């Protein structure tokens, strides 16, 4: 029937076909000029910040904007190709962008993880009016990041160790 | 004559071979307490800090801080081998540990340099004064970060399309 090995397939096509709507609609708007937003998604962006307490796609800070940026130019065109590779099979010339895809995104994260999880947003810090104040609030928002770590890691184990991607 | 190839390996060498003094004596500084360096030691990074207006090392950020953190548990072990592999040359199964270890230092340094480039270092920050006002402060402390972006660069590419490493 199913394989272990396509099934994963499956679930990175798919992981990688909607981040190419969450990033156009949600990420990007820390970078992107407001204007290109319609009012409706530019609302749909605050609800997300004031229900997790976001304090970075808020503000965006300036290591924190260079990673947007990188998003932009270097990620998003190689979801499509991603999404047409694992969703097709045995396009093995995927191996090697996948990888620097895989540790690209998880060094990413590991900052903004350490931020979220030990930084204070209270006054006296750049962040003002905003941001994680209890235990709880810090891991709501994430167990909203967590996949983009979790999933280029299950993806960079798969490329370097598959008999059929080398 | 030599060969650029070969040239390359042995430069690739001693840039691991001599990032492991660099990382342990003056990088690892600001995770790691300061009773473990000598006072001159301590008193060396206090002269770098205090001529070159580095805003980063002595009291790291958090996004600064995970990163330090990475290059002590994942970089510093792989230098030793990694020397080894380019000082002997054709060491195939470099290829993946390498591309995996120049992507991971390539996305570090990105925030880095946007920073020390555009970020706000004045009185008012949450930096307290210390860090580059002028264009040629802030060019003299790039120049210093700028060699573990492009030796990695130079690095992913000559892993990804040379034979003698597939
Ligand atoms: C034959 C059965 C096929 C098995 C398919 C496995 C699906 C794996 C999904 C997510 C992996 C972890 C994601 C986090
Ligand atoms: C490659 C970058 C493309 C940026 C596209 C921004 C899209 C934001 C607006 C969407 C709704 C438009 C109606
Ligand atoms: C299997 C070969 C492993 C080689 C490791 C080289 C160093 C990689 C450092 C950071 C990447 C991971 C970031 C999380
Ligand atoms: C800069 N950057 C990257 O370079 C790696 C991918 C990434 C990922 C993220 C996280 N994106 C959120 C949390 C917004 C996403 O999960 C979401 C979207 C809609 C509803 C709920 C959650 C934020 C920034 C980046
Ligand atoms: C976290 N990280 C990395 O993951 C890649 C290597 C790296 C490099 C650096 C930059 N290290 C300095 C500027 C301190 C070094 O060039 C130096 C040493 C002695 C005298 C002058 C300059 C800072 C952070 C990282």
């Amino acid at each position: 029937t199913l394989g272990a090995r396509r099934g994963l397939e499956w679930f990175l096509g798919f992981y990688f076909l909607s981040h190419i709507p969450i990033t156009l609609l949600m990420d990007l708007q820390g970078v992107l000029p407001r204007d290109l937003y319609p009012v409706e998604l530019r609302n749909l962006q605050q609800w997300y910040i004031e229900e997790f307490k976001d304090p970075l796609l808020q503000t965006p800070p300036a290591w924190f904007k260079s990673f947007l940026f990188c998003e932009l130019v270097f990620q998003l065109p190689f979801f499509p190709i991603a999404a047409y590779a694992f969703f097709k099979g045995g396009c093995k010339w995927i191996r090697t962008p996948a990888i620097i895809y895989s540790v690209h995104t998880m060094t990413t994260l590991i900052p903004i993880l350490s931020t979220l999880l030990l930084d204070d947003f209270s006054k006296a810090s750049h962040f003002r009016g905003q941001g994680p104040k209890t235990f709880q609030e810090r891991l709501f928002l994430i167990s909203v990041y967590i996949p983009y770590f979790l999933i280029p890691l299950i993806l960079l184990l798969f490329m370097v160790r598959n008999p059929y991607y080398k």
